[PDB]
């Protein structure tokens, strides 16, 4: 059973006057401790530029379809010439047309962001329309694919909001089986990525969340395991002039403010 959400006013207050004071950051962000109910919504309905933090969601399509038996771990994926992309990923520099259990792509497009592996799951999942769909199933709302990866003018969009909330829902054992829940979970806690909501965490504390960057949008959302026994999700998105610093660092201040103030309650 899940606490009703409880906004720690001062502390949004506190978070609000940080991301507004910087000239030309647009930040969004959604916090909720699962234990307490303590929420923070600072523009956390807001749309953005997804970026790779799409991955996550496309990945629970994929372990549903798993689940469903429409698809199986083992099976053989084409990395075909037209699913090839450029930018982060290893599948990129193998030959065309040689194949790849769905199960390994699936941990590359999450582990390592590989965006040629990504193509190649949301095309095994029926496209774009069909994932949209599903997403819409889920509650997401502003959660859409419009173009292949990496999509770096920014056209696939999420929100902070709908990245916590699948957390919440994956987190709390709703919309995928028990085992592939706990292999998302594990998939998720084995990112190389981690300068952005980890670097804020307390000694001991564990995460499972997926980052995105493509220089004028940086984000990461997941969910945090802290060793006082208290479980929250975030998620963070923030507009930035390409490549700027300050956009990462303000995630983590924001990750650093959240963690101590549920450490203190
Ligand atoms: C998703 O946003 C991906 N971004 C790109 O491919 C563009 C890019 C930008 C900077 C360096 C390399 C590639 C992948 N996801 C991000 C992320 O997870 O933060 C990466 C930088 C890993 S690439």
């Amino acid at each position: 059973t899940l606490p009703p959400e409880r906004p720690l006013t001062n502390l949004q207050q506190q978070i609000q006057q940080l991301v507004s004071r910087q000239p030309n950051l647009t930040a969004g962000l959604y916090f909720f401790n699962l234990d307490s109910g303590a929420s923070l919504n600072v523009g956390g309905d807001q749309v953005f530029p997804a970026a790779s933090t799409i991955k996550f969601p496309i990945l629970v399509a994929f372990f549903k379809a798993v689940d469903e038996g429409r698809v199986t771990l083992q099976e053989r994926l084409t990395m075909r010439p037209d699913l090839i992309a450029p930018e982060a990923g290893t599948l990129q520099y193998q030959k065309p047309n040689s194949q790849y259990a769905a199960l390994e792509v699936a941990e590359l497009m999450i582990t390592i962001s590989d965006n040629t592996a990504t193509n190649m799951i949301i095309d095994r999942l029926g496209g774009a329309a069909e994932l949209n769909q599903q997403f819409q199933e889920w509650g997401l709302e502003n959660t859409v694919i419009n173009n292949p990866l990496p999509d770096m003018k920014g056209t696939n969009t999420t929100s902070p909001r709908d990245l916590a909330t699948l957390m919440l829902k994956i987190g709390q054992g709703e919309i995928l089986s028990p085992r592939s829940r706990d292999r998302l979970l594990d998939i998720m806690r084995r990112t190389v990525t981690n300068t952005l909501l980890p670097a804020g965490l307390g000694k001991g504390a564990t995460i499972a969340h997926k980052t995105g960057d493509i220089g004028i949008v940086v984000g990461d959302a997941g969910m945090v395991d802290m060793p006082n026994g208290q479980r929250y999700v975030a998620a963070m998105m923030v507009k930035r002039p390409y490549n700027d610093p300050r956009g990462s660092e303000l995630i983590r201040q924001v990750s650093r403010m959240v963690y101590q103030a549920f450490e203190k309650l």
